DNA sequence: GCGCGTACGTGCGTTTAAGCGGTGCTAGAGCTGTCTACGACCAATTGAGCGGCCTTCGGCACCGGGATTCTGATGGGCGGCCGCGTAT
């Protein structure tokens, strides 16, 4: 479920629905909202250490 | 402020390559046309997420008990007080 079929650390789930609210494009790429996660748990990580 | 130094502006001549309009070629943008996969939407069920609320062990820095070391009144014995004092 999300986090484990794509085997991320952030919410597949969760960045999905924010970018079909903010209203981006017509319909959403299915790409993104996975790839979108992982981009953003890279550079969490980046920092706090 | 002033003074020294030199580098950067202004010139001419030499030189090098942009800009002009001439043609040719085909690549890659733009259009066009059919299919269908993937995203929005509506539904119903489920647990991740937020407020609400209070947890426990480890680490900084203040602490604890027991043997041991150093200071003080005590004391007999060898010496010194020279000055009042009794005896012949």
């Amino acid at each position: 479920t999300r986090s484990s079929r794509a085997g991320l650390q952030f919410p597949v789930g969760r960045v999905h629905r924010l970018l079909r609210k903010g209203n981006y494009a017509e319909r959403v790429g299915a790409g993104a909202p996975v790839y979108l996660a992982a981009v953003l748990e890279y550079l969490t990580a980046e920092i706090l250490e």
